[PDB]
Formats: C-alpha cells, sequence, structure tokens
C-alpha cells in the first residue's frame, strides 16, 4: 500500500536511495537514430534521446526523425507521446507529428522562459489574427481561443494540413506554475490540471496519443504520465493496494529514458497519486475541493 510506503520512505529519509534504485534498474536501449550527425540539431539535450524501438517517426521520406517517444501502457490502455520542447527548427516537425499521430491534445508543462533561459520555442500563435505557417511541413496553425486560469491556460488551436485542407481542433493544456526549482508544495493544482486534460477527451482511445512535453520531455512529462496511469490502474481494478508506482515508472522507462528526473519528483508523484486516489475510490466531492484549493480564477 503506497501511503504506508510513502510514510516509511519519508520516516527513513530514503527518497534519494529509492530513486537511485530506479535509475539503476531502468532499461537501456539504443538510440542510434537520435545520435546520427544529421539529427544533432533536432535534439535539444544531448543526454535526452528517444530509444529507437519506441520513437515516433515522421511520415516523410527526407528525415523521419523527431525527439519523441511512444509510451504505450498496455494494462492501463493509455498511450502518451513524450517529446522535448520544440526547437526553432523543429516546430514544423512537432505539428507534423501531432497531425500524423492524430493527437487531440498537447500538454505543455513548462514556460517558454524559465530560470532566465529559453526552454522551448514559441511553437503556437499568441494572437488569433497572427496565424503560423510551417513551410517545411506545410501546416497552418491558428489560435481559436484561450482560457487563462491562475495555474494553467487552455487553448483551442486549429491545425490545417495545407496539402489536403483538412483541419482539426487541437487542445493545448499549458501548466504555467510549475516552480523554477523543486516540485509543487501541494499536488492539488497538478491533479486539477490532469483532470482538466482528462475531461477534454484528449487522453481517450478514440484519439491519437496525447503529446506531452516540458523542456526535455522526461521530468515533469514523466510525472504527469506516471500519475495518470497509476490513477487509471487503480480505477480499473479498484485496488489502491495492487498499484506499484515504482513498477509503473520502470515500465514507462522501457519507452523513454529519464522519466522522473529527481527524487523530489518521485516523492511528488506518490503524493499526487495518493491524493488523486481519493476521487478514484468514491469521494467524488474531492475534485471540487481541488478547484477551490488550486485557486484557479484570476
Amino acid at each position: 500500500e503506497m501511503e504506508k510506503e510513502f510514510e516509511q520512505i519519508d520516516k527513513s529519509g530514503s527518497w534519494a536511495a529509492i530513486y537511485q534504485d530506479i535509475r539503476h534498474e531502468a532499461s537501456d536501449f539504443p538510440c542510434r537514430v537520435a545520435k546520427l550527425p544529421k539529427n544533432k540539431n533536432r535534439n535539444r539535450y544531448r543526454d535526452v534521446s528517444p530509444f529507437d524501438h519506441s520513437r515516433i517517426k515522421l511520415h516523410q521520406e527526407d528525415n523521419d526523425y523527431i525527439n519523441a517517444s511512444l509510451i504505450k501502457m498496455e494494462e492501463a490502455q493509455r498511450s502518451y507521446i513524450l517529446t522535448q520542447g520544440p526547437l526553432p527548427n523543429t516546430c514544423g516537425h512537432f505539428w507534423e507529428m501531432v497531425w500524423e499521430q492524430k493527437s487531440r491534445g498537447v500538454v505543455m508543462l513548462n514556460r517558454v522562459m524559465e530560470k532566465g533561459s529559453l526552454k522551448c520555442a514559441q511553437y503556437w500563435p499568441q494572437k488569433e489574427e497572427k496565424e503560423m505557417i510551417f513551410e517545411d511541413t506545410n501546416l497552418k496553425l491558428t489560435l481559436i481561443s484561450e482560457d487563462i486560469k491562475s495555474y494553467y491556460t487552455v487553448r483551442q488551436l486549429e491545425l490545417e494540413n495545407l496539402t489536403t485542407q483538412e483541419t482539426r481542433e487541437i487542445l493545448h493544456f499549458h501548466y504555467t506554475t510549475w516552480p523554477d526549482f523543486g516540485v509543487p508544495e501541494s499536488p492539488a493544482s497538478f491533479l486539477n490540471f490532469l483532470f482538466k486534460v482528462r475531461e477534454s477527451g484528449s487522453l481517450s482511445p478514440e484519439h491519437g496519443p496525447v503529446v506531452v512535453h516540458c523542456s526535455a520531455g522526461i521530468g515533469r512529462s514523466g510525472t504527469f504520465c506516471l500519475a495518470d496511469t497509476c490513477l487509471l490502474l487503480m480505477d480499473k481494478r479498484k485496488d489502491p493496494s495492487s498499484v506499484d508506482i515504482k513498477k509503473v515508472l520502470l515500465e514507462m522507462r522501457k519507452f523513454r529514458m529519464g522519466l522522473i528526473q529527481t527524487a523530489d519528483q518521485l516523492r511528488f508523484s506518490y503524493l499526487a497519486v495518493i491524493e488523486g486516489a481519493k476521487f478514484i475510490m468514491g469521494d467524488s466531492s474531492v475534485q471540487a475541493q481541488w478547484k477551490e484549493l488550486s485557486h484557479e480564477d484570476l
């Protein structure tokens, strides 16, 4: 049972140790495509690469490479695409992937600027009247609407394949208040955010996999997917007990390296899952308490 494990780990002060255990057990697979010299400028961080076996391939003859991994959680019947924050030259690739993969949602867990440095290109339009065109991939992107809340912003975007002139609505869920250092004090606002994404349909099997990114697409991105999947599994077999967060994390790590970057991110994942479990186990009232406690308006 995870809350007892949580308190035991807290009591013994052994988060760093548990986390290192995970790093040591984690899968190691080749990333040969990522490391080809022609792809050097498609990678944001030299230490964060997609495994060859799980990487998303762009459907182009030229260079099919993007730093993105399909994380396919069999038991939970949830898939996620984890990717890096787009680079100035990979914004077209990014939206190409969203198109080809049939995604409905993009979950962004970072700010464009953090710690006084650029963590991500401005890959979506900030004003309705100033649409973006990505010439390399022949796609058009238009801001349709935006709903700014205190800890996140949801945008409706229209993505057009300029080749065929089909259009889709993409929802952009932008968690804006992850702190520069550490993790959130309370998971409340994070859970409220996750539930907002869920509510939207973006995580659901009638759509392609949700695209999740932060700067590197492993830390915050890892935390989001881990929490979602754990909560889902707890739902599917109604048994907090059986769901082993460490085991789920290791399973996820078969598909992309580095998921959960710090011991404090691990601890936070536990907190989120534990607190989230309230809703899942029958206490429907709990979601209204997160909305109040997250302080979302203004």
